[PDB]
Parts: C-alpha cells; sequence; structure tokens
C-alpha cells in the first residue's frame, strides 16, 4: 500500500482541472477509469442516493474498463477516465451550482465513462469503407457512437453489473434517454449544428435569483449537458501543456496506425494519418483554431467566468504549438 | 410455374393486371392474390425489366429473383398493414412518381435504382408495432439502436444483410463507387421514412418550391446532392403516405389494415397494463375522424406541396385525395 | 362470464393427457401458452416457491408467446403450450413421484416453454442452404435449437420480464445449465443417441425403497428430463385422435409451405415437403413405426406401467391412419 | 504487389527466414518482427503460393491479401499468447504436418485448404480469457452460444463473417458444392480445438492407430468422411498443441507468453473476487512443474499417438518433445 498513498494523494485533485491522470493510470495498475469513477461516485454520494451496491459498482466499472482497448493509443480507458473527470469538473462550475438533479449528474458522468467503450482505434469512415459488421448494423451513421452506447448498456447485464438495479422505472427511462442524447452528440458530425445552439443559447443566457444559470425545458437542459461532455471530450488542448502534449502524441500514434493500415490496403490515406507527410504542429493549431477554441469560447461565456483559467491555457498552448511549426 | 413454355391461366391474368404497373391505382391486392402472395417480387421484377435495370447494372436474373423472394419472405404475413403488400404498393407508387413529366431525365439510373430498392426494403421485418412500443418494452432492437429510428434502422440493416444469402447479391457487379453511392442514397431515403422526420422534410420541400428552378424544358433543376436526395426522400415519403390519394376502393382496404394493426397493438398494450397508444383502442375509436385528421394535418399538406413542385403533374392525385377526404368526412357520425 | 367459464372449465383438464389445447387457444384469444403456463405454475406452486412476482410472470409469458410466429402452421405458440402441458403431465407420472426437485421441475417446464421460440417454420437445413444469418452465427450446428435458447433467455431482459430475479446465483447457474441441456436435446439429430441411452437406463433400471425410480448423478437425472421433453415434443400421435389429426394437418401445412419455397428457389425439395408427391397417411404410419413408437415404447418401459394408455392410444391411432392409406 | 504480401525493406532477411516455411521450427517470432507484425498474412500467403492454392481455387491475389490482413487485424495485439503469432504458428505447423510422408496424396486440395484456413481462423478475436470466465461473468458471447464451446464457436463465426468485408471473399470462385464441403470441414476442425474434446479425439486417434491401414503406396488409407475429418481434426489439434515439440528456444517463448496470459486472467479473477483458475495465480505458480505435467498428461500422449499414426515421420518431433520435457524438469526448483 506504499503507492496506495501516492495514488490516494494524486486523487486529491479529482476536482481540479489538470489531474495527473497518467500517473493515476500507473499507480492504479491501469485502472484509471475504475478508481476515478469510484472516487467521483463516493464524492457525489451517488452510491447512497441511488442505492448502488458498492461491489456492483466496482464490478461494472472494471467490466466497462475491460472493454476499452489496451492496445489503442488514444481512445482507451485513460481517455475515458479523462473525459469523466473533466465532465466532473465542468459540472461543479459555479455557474451551474444546484442546477442539475442527481439523476442528470449521474447521466452526464455515466455517459462520459461509456462514450468510447470498445473503440477499435479507427474512424467511422474506415469502418464504413471496409463494409465492417458495425457499419452494416448501424447503416454507416454514427457507427462507433451507437456502438459505444449499446455496449455501455449491455455490460449492465453481466454478473453483478447492474448499477441501476435500484432506480425506479421512471428514473431508468429518464436516465437512459439522457445518456443516449449525450453520447450520440459526441459524433463530430454533430459538432457544427451542436455549437450553433450553444451560441444562440448564451445569447439569451438567463440567471436565477442565486446567480446560477437558468434552464427550464428538457431541450435546454440536455443541450448544456451535450455540449458539456462534448467540451470534456475536446478538452485536451485546454489542459497544462505537459498533459496536452501526451494526448497529442497518443492521438497522432493512433492516426498514423490507421494510415499505415489504409496504406497497406491500397486505400486512400485519411487526413493527418500519413506519417510520411504529416504536420503534427500545424494540425494542432488548426484543430484549436477551427474547432476547440470556437467551442470553448462559448462555454467560457456560459459559465462566465469560471472557465477563464481554462481558456487562457488554451490560447497559451496554441501559441506554443504555433512556435513549433516548421518552416 | 408455367407449362410447355406457355403461361398458365393464372399467369396470363396476372400479366394482364401488371399492364397497369405504370398507373396510379394499380390493383395491388389483386396482384397479391394472383401471384401466390408474391406482389413485391413480381412488381419489382416487372419494374426492373421495364426500366432495363438488369442490363444497366448487370444483375443476373436468377439473383434478382432469389433476392426478391428472400426480401419478401422477411416481411411478416401476419402483420395487417406493414407487410409485403404495403412494400409492393410503395415500390409501384414510387415508380409512377419517378416518371412524372416534371422530372423527366432528371435522375440517373443509380438514383432511380436507389429510390426503388429503398422502397422495396423500407419496412422489411416490421413486427407490426411502433418504435415507442419497442422502446417501452426494452426490446433488444431498441437497445441495439439506442431508441432512435429503431425500426427504420432495422429495415435498412435487414434489407442489406439479405444480400449475403445464397445467390442474393444483386449488386455484385457494381463498382465500389457505385455501391458506396447507392448505399448512401438508400440509407438517406429509408431513414427519412421515420415520421419524426416529416415536419423538417416538408419544410425543406416547401422551401425548394419557393426557390424552384426549371430549364428550357418544364423539367426541375437539381444541382447538389442535398436537393437531389431531398426530392427523392420526399418522393418515397409521399409514396409511403399515398394510400389516401388512391381510388376509394383501395384507400379503404388500407385503412382497414392500418386500423387492424393499430387495434392489435392496443390490445397488446392493454394486456400488458401499458398506456394505449393514440387510435389503438378498438373500444374508443373514431376511424373516420382519424382519417380526416390524418389527411388535414399530414397527407394533404405533403401532397399539396409536392403538387406545387411538379405542377401540374399531380393534379388528379390531389383531387382524388380531396374527394376521399370529403367522403370520410361525410361518414363521420354525429 | 360465458367464454370465461368455458375457458376456466377447459383448463380443469390441465393435469390430463389430452387437454383440448386448441379449444383453449381459441377461448383465450390466442394466449394458450400464457394461460396454460400460468395455470401450471399455480398448480405446482412455483410462484411462491421461487418468489416470482405475478406481473413479471404474466409479462414474460406474453412476451415469450409473442415471439412465437402466428403465421407458422405447426411450430407456433400452440405447439409450445402443448409441449409445456405434456411435460407437466409426464412430470407427475407415479414412477417419478418425489424424484425431481422444484428447480429441476421448473427447468423442464421453462425449457418446454421456450424450446421452439421464434421458429421461422423451416428446417435447420433450409437455413443452412440459404446461408442465413442464423446458420452463419451458429456454424450450421443445431441452428434453431441454439437460437430458441438464446431468445428464451434474452427475453428475460425486457421490461419486467425477469422471472428468475429472486433465484440465487447458484439456482440461476444450475437452472440455466439444465435448460440448455434439455433444449439442445430436442434437435432430431440427437434422437438416436438419446433413445439408445434411455434404453440402457431401462436395463440398469434402479428402483428405490418407495418403488420409484432412482437417479444418482446429474447425468442420469438430466437424461430422463431430456427424454421427457423429447417425448412431449413427440407426443402428437399419442393424443386423442381429434387432436392428433389437427397436429398432422398443421405439420403437413408447414412442410408443404417449405417445399413450395424450396421449389420456388430451385432447391431440392425436402422429404415429405412436396405437396404434388405426398403420402400423408403413409408418412404418419412411418413416423410412428420408426420414431414415435420406438421412443414411447421405451419410455413406457422406464415408467412401467404408467404410460400403458398413452402407448395404447398411439397403437390405436397408428391403425386409424393405416386403414386410411388409399390403394 | 509486394513479394510477400507485405511491404518491407528488410525484405531480404524476411525472404531468407521464409525459406524454412516447410520446416518444423520456423523462426515465427523473427518473421513477425521482419514483417511488421504480419506473420499470419506473410506465412499464409507464402503457403498459398507454395501449394498453388490461388490458381487452383481462382483466388484473386489482392482478395487473398486483403482477407488475411483483415483476419490478422482481428487477433488481439494486447493478448500475449492467443494472438496472430499463435495463429501463424498453427498454420505453419499444420502446413508441415500435411506434408508428412505417411499422408502424401491422401487429402484433396479442398481438404488441404480447409485444414489451413481452419488453422488461420481458429483463435481469431480471442479475448485472452477462457470459456469458463466468459460463462461465469454472464458475457454476451456465452449467452449467444449457450455456454458451449463459446470461444470456438465465435472464432468460426468471425472467420467466416470477415469474408464479407470489402474484397475479402477468397472463396468467391468456389462452386456451391465446394463451399458447402469446405465450410463443414472447417467447422468440424475448429470445434475440435476445444480442449473439452481432447480426450475423445485422442481415444479415436488411438483406435485408428490400432486398426491402421495403408495403401499399396506407403500412405494411410482413409475411406470415409468420418476417418478423414478425424485425422484432420487431430492434425490441427496437434499443431495447436505443438509448442513443447519445437526447438527449446521457441518453446520457452511460447511458455512465457501463455503464462503471461494465464496470470492476467488470474489477476482479473482476483479483482472480481472469483476463484482463481488453475495455474493463473502469479503468487502460487510452478511454471516449470506445470510444463512437465502439461507434457506428461496432454502433449506427449497426443504426439506419441500421432507419431504412431505416421510412423516414423514424427520421430524427431517426439525426440525434441522429450528433450524439452527434461529441460523443464531440471528447471524445477527443489
Ligand atoms: O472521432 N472523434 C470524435 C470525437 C473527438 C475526437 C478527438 C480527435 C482529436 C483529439 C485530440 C487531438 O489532439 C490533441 F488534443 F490531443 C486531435 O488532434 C487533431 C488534428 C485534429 C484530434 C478528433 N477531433 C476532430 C477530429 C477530426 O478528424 C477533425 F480534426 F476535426 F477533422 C473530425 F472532426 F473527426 F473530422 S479527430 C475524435
Ligand atoms: O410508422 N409509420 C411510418 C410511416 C408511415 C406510416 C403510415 C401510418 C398510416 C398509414 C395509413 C393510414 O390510413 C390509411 F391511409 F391507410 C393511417 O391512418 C392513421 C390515423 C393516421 C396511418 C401512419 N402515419 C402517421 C402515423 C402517426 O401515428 C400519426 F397518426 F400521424 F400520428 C405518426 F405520425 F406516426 F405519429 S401512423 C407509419
Ligand atoms: O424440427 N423438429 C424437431 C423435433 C420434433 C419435430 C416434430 C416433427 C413432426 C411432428 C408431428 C408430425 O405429425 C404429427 F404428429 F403431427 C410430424 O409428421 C411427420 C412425417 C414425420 C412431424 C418431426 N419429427 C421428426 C421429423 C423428421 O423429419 C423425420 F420425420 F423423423 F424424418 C426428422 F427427424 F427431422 F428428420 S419432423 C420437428
Ligand atoms: O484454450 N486452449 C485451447 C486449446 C489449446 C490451448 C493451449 C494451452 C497451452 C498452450 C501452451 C502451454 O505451454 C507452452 F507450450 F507454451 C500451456 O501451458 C499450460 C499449463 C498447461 C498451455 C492449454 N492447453 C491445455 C490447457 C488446460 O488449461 C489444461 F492445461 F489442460 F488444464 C485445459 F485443457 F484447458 F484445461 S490450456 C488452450
Ligand atoms: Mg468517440
Ligand atoms: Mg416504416
Ligand atoms: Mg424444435
Ligand atoms: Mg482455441
Ligand atoms: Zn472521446
Ligand atoms: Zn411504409
Ligand atoms: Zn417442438
Ligand atoms: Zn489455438
Amino acid at each position: 500500500t506504499e503507492q496506495e498513498d501516492v495514488l490516494a494523494k494524486e486523487l486529491e485533485d479529482v476536482n481540479k482541472w489538470g489531474l495527473h491522470v497518467f500517473r493515476i493510470a500507473e499507480l492504479s495498475g491501469n485502472r484509471p477509469l475504475t478508481v476515478i469513477m469510484h472516487t467521483i461516485f463516493q464524492e457525489r454520494d451517488l452510491l447512497k442516493t441511488f442505492k448502488i451496491p458498492v461491489d456492483t459498482l466496482i464490478t461494472y466499472l472494471m467490466t466497462l474498463e475491460d472493454h476499452y482497448h489496451a492496445d489503442v493509443a488514444y481512445h482507451n480507458n485513460i481517455h475515458a477516465a479523462d473525459v469523466v473527470q473533466s465532465t466532473h469538473v465542468l459540472l461543479s462550475t459555479p455557474a451551474l451550482e444546484a442546477v442539475f438533479t442527481d439523476l442528470e449528474i449521474l447521466a452526464a458522468i455515466f455517459a462520459s465513462a461509456i462514450h468510447d467503450v470498445d473503440h477499435p482505434g479507427v474512424s467511422n469512415q474506415f469502418l464504413i469503407n471496409t463494409n465492417s459488421e458495425l457499419a452494416l448494423m448501424y447503416n454507416d451513421s454514427s457507427v462507433l457512437e451507437n456502438h459505444h452506447l449499446a455496449v455501455g448498456f449491455k455490460l449492465l447485464q453481466e454478473e453483478n453489473c447492474d448499477i441501476f438495479q435500484n432506480l425506479t422505472k421512471k428514473q431508468r427511462q429518464s436516465l437512459r434517454k439522457m445518456v443516449i442524447d449525450i453520447v450520440l452528440a459526441t459524433d463530430m458530425s454533430k459538432h457544427m449544428n451542436l455549437l450553433a445552439d450553444l451560441k444562440t443559447m448564451v445569447e439569451t443566457k438567463k440567471v436565477t435569483s442565486s446567480g446560477v444559470l437558468l434552464l427550464d425545458n428538457y431541450s435546454d437542459r440536455i443541450q448544456v449537458l451535450q455540449n458539456m461532455v462534448h467540451c470534456a471530450d475536446l478538452s485536451n488542448p485546454t489542459k497544462p501543456l505537459q498533459l496536452y502534449r501526451q494526448w497529442t502524441d497518443r492521438i497522432m500514434e493512433e492516426f498514423f496506425r490507421q494510415g499505415d493500415r489504409e496504406r497497406e490496403r491500397g486505400m486512400e490515406i485519411s487526413p493527418m494519418c500519413d506519417k510520411h507527410n504529416a504536420s503534427v504542429e500545424k494540425s494542432q493549431v488548426g484543430f484549436i483554431d477551427y474547432i476547440v477554441h470556437p467551442l470553448w469560447e462559448t462555454w467560457a461565456d456560459l459559465v462566465h467566468p469560471d472557465a477563464q483559467d481554462i481558456l487562457d491555457t488554451l490560447e497559451d498552448n496554441r501559441e506554443w504549438y504555433q512556435s513549433t511549426i516548421p518552416q
């Protein structure tokens, strides 16, 4: 338990943006998703609130984690633990204090933990082009996203894995719809139109008598939740450079692997996947310029301005990569 | 099925019925009976031969026939409305719509193949119950498709999967380019049959009619994929919603069937202590009032707009719809 | 009311070989499996014993019944209800009194209930020959049987359908193995081996202090349960002629329908499936002589003299059909 | 297009290594490195070319290579033993056994293709855990296969399913009769790889040896499908269990890998609070003693019997097995 102290201390940062997730992954014996999720649940007192037997929770978490591919560079259990922990911080954003119910909170966190489960390390288009069984089952539409959801729920059926066994029928139905709405929203093909609404919304932004954001209908409450987890999934560039660079190393490794596979198959190599003609630095700045920043700028507003330290970090990291661009 | 190389008595009657394949109002139920319950197979085959689709896409005839029978075999005979007769009707209706003057020479053979194939598979393996029923019972289908367009996704998955059975790949001779294109259009069209897409689908159709463009010929102008697929989606959607525009004799048979299917679902919901879906309670129904509402809020608005787009091609269809609307209206007991 | 009293009265014969199962099918609005299963569960006190909530039982039964095809002439919910009821009678045979446990009883009945669920009305060979998805999934081996089991168990996951939610893990563990063993044995491909082994047991027939049969190991126990359900699945010829004749009209219609489909596809028409070259009477006599009678004669030996009247009804029916053979 | 189905600049070193493809003891680990982790693709391609299977069954070369890369891609790189290297090894081992003098000209080209294909797909998509683990956790796989030869059934289903991916149908030019016969043999062979069937397989192999028949040539006489398929099943079974009969240098690497996989399952079982499977507890292991036992109760009885069937073809293989058995014996801590 010598390191049990290190892990324990490391976890003390679970509420902080910039947790040493990679260290935790090492300290936990490659169980970042299980320990982090377990801490967040204990912390938010979700086990007692939803009467979740401790053994059941841990068995499901290990099972869920086990279904993330250890051989995949980016989309693995570490990325999952990261999006969970990040959504967890984004939920505690002052501008949302006491806004969401324990169920909505449970939904956001659960959705984050399962959002990429059983990811093969290749894109939807690659699965589509090859006529993979997954693309055939989902009609080439949000192939992976649909799959992530199905697996996430199916695993609840394994031995002692149903963590929602004590929710009421109504709670289960409401939880399930939200989890689905959120995960399906992680598909980058939804990003554009998804962003517009986050804007159109921040325009009419309303506050309560408590100074916290005001959300009425399901429509508005889910959009915030959708964009929120969507931000957590696209939060690598807003973290301290040290962590961010590791994520970039990982995503590039996954990209290049796909490119090697497309190349050996005589398939057109996907954008940014050709290791023989790459622009890692230039791609990061462009990624930040046309996608991440535009998204994270709006959320910075929405939770005005508890996201400041986060937005400045994004801009700082951009400059860094910018100064790394060859020629 | 023949003898000595000549059609049998039945076959000849059937062939004579099939002569109206290019006409709105085909005696589809008569064809279903005459063909030994193979309306989808015979109608699809007639249309493929009519449009020379076998040669154009090099589809071996035995493969086409084997796939068709296999596809038809996966529609449920015990389902009153959503069966092979409904599929054959939608195929034939789409076929007629494709040949409307306002669209002559607008679509490629591939887009034509896509609209017809999508129509043929659009409701395959339909269980006779709504998406919400599948969602409420936590069915495996709903679990697989995340409660989103459960049936429509299933219809597509099954339509394509059946291509893998013995000698069923009718697209074996298409290039990967053709197949990727064909597949995307078919998927776009069938997913658009989910009623949850009706409103937006109609909105865009209206918008298009607003900015409508033609050429030296009174033929519509469609540039991008977005407008071409929009028209194809609304075309098959209209076909799927064409029952009220057919001669009253046919329209009523369809109403009897959808009502039977609705009531059957209602009885299942009642057995299960579930809330009975709208119009599915045989004990508290208003068949006539419901057909009137169906026309006033859904069918007429859709077809009216379509008639604008292909004006004046759909005039008669529109007038028939209005005649049938009045008929049902006058049937409402007070 | 009336039709309700008629149904209630008909169900009174639930413990008798020769129940008017078709009449019950009509009277219940096509719910023979639901009403007969429910009746039998009450009769054996299974709801109390395994604490099965009544709403859960009814919902599961209707769900299971709904997954049998109404358009299938023979392999539909009436056949299922019939096998369930037939197994229920065989279980009460004197020579087996107090031999099986409540769990083993439950397994045999549940197995009977789900043994042909979602049957498409065509043989394994037809499915194999057309390269169907089911055959590909099950490697052409007991395709339908494996499928009936997978569906039967899967349906327990639908809303309020888990009738074993109160069984212990050990009970679930044992019940599942027994159900699997029983249904896989319904494949006619395993008939010959089943009969042989059954006979062997008839030779090593070990009685008990109470004069009832003696079964030590799981192997002998499951063997008797497998043959029992097998006999039930093959009991049509041993039932009152009015019933038997209906069964024959149904199986023949299913056979002929497959034969037409095979004819359509240019496939070789399966044995007895060609309506243009049929011999219904002749075929039934052959079915009794080479399969049904051999099996039952043996079962009669094991439970002597418990099934004398069943055996006599068979031999009687055999003659009826024989004399029906035109010349 | 590449010489070995895979691009490589070390092509020279790789080509040299592949010269021993017909030899027991090929340096498969070296080939995996030289091929860029494509041992299965490279070895299968080499064997197919060598046995002239591409021409004999009109298998397009790009199709073969795409299928192989696809098949190989579905073996898990994170699994220490049951991965693409094990697959490549069993394929190559079966290839050698098929060429043994006592079996010359006995099997048809189709049976040869079946044995080799079966060897290639026999452990595809293996999760690194046993059937029992999948059963006790109520996995979807066990549910689908009713807890019977769960993995073996899945390996077959995936191996065949993958033929449906883009340009992956290597059997597209086989007549219907050939496909049916090939499919049956492959299924019979892979299902026989389940250890639960080992004892019965051995017993039948022994019986065959006891009534062994040879033709006018010096080769084994196999009259019926039953005897033919039995020999092929045991052949692939021996290949799957051939690690202890390979040069010690290779055998120890295989041992390190299976032990790594065993212990990982052990840690997972421990985590979940499950009883730890035999030899899976890294805290109470006896690696050396376990290998001797494995050889004494399973591997040697099997190979001793196979050696009798093909006497004296496998004499050196048996000699190696025995030498290796002694090495581990002396490695046992006293
Ligand atoms: O598939 N997927 C879904 C959600 C999130 C991610 C993260 C994934 C991702 C994550 C971290 C990251 O770098 C860093 F943050 F670690 C990335 O760098 C690259 C060059 C865009 C990319 C992508 N987001 C958008 C991607 C696109 O390829 C493009 F770059 F925008 F073009 C896509 F949008 F898909 F077209 S890929 C990947
Ligand atoms: O499931 N589905 C998809 C596409 C088309 C159809 C035809 C289906 C249909 C077809 C023929 C028909 O009557 C006649 F034309 F046969 C119908 O009568 C009823 C009362 C609407 C309904 C429906 N269209 C819209 C339906 C709705 O339930 C409602 F009535 F409009 F509310 C829905 F829109 F779904 F809410 S159901 C059914
Ligand atoms: O699929 N299946 C599994 C178990 C039991 C049944 C009942 C099924 C059955 C049931 C009732 C019946 O008649 C009557 F009892 F209703 C039957 O008539 C025929 C000609 C044998 C057949 C069969 N049992 C054995 C059948 C065989 O075709 C043969 F006759 F033995 F050759 C088979 F064994 F399959 F080869 S088919 C059907
Ligand atoms: O799952 N599976 C199927 C076929 C072949 C293998 C190879 C697998 C195998 C392969 C190489 C090997 O060692 C070496 F050759 F690499 C092994 O070491 C161990 C302790 C038996 C085991 C097994 N064969 C039999 C195994 C058993 O656990 C037991 F040892 F016999 F008890 C089993 F039979 F399963 F009970 S596991 C594994
Ligand atoms: Mg994702
Ligand atoms: Mg539909
Ligand atoms: Mg059966
Ligand atoms: Mg194996
Ligand atoms: Zn993600
Ligand atoms: Zn429809
Ligand atoms: Zn049966
Ligand atoms: Zn193996």
